DNA sequence: CCAGGTCAGAGTGACCTG
DNA sequence: TCAGGTCACTCTGACCTG
């Protein structure tokens, strides 16, 4: 049973360099290529799991970057 | 003049409190429908116009602390 | 003025293809 | 293998109706 390194949910394989779920795969794609302005409502250390990963795109993207995800 | 929940421009007194259209609609949906709202922070998230969508749990909390109710 | 109703848009992710 | 495409779904709030 493989686990997403960002939200801890079931992973479907390695995406963009890192073992991730379908959600975090598609999110990282949109986040990097889009012109988004994410701002954490907390302290830039939010819990990112299956239920709360929608809550803070800022911390979700930060975890993607710190885990080493790259489009190429 | 200003929403007591997110600080945005308020449109009037809703459900007991001076709120914007967003926080009005949000509160009704939060108390009637079934929601699994859950804070990813420390239950003290900043609720302003830019970030009010980020944490429904804290947004609902501030609505209740302000005294909003449907009846 | 306020409660209740509504729908189009943004964000999401399950599913498919090669 | 994994990158790219897609679309029905949830949440939201500016706008409408009574
Ligand atoms: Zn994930
Ligand atoms: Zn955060
Ligand atoms: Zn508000
Ligand atoms: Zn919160």
């Amino acid at each position: 049973q493989k686990v997403c390194l960002i939200c801890g949910d079931e992973a479907s394989g390695c995406h963009y360099g890192v073992l991730t779920c379908e959600g975090c795969k598609a999110f990282f794609k949109r986040a990097v290529e889009g012109q988004h302005n994410y701002l954490c409502a907390g302290r830039n250390d939010c819990i990112i799991d299956k239920i709360r990963r929608k809550n803070c795109p800022a911390c979700r993207l930060r975890k993607c970057l710190q885990a080493g995800m790259t489009l190429g």
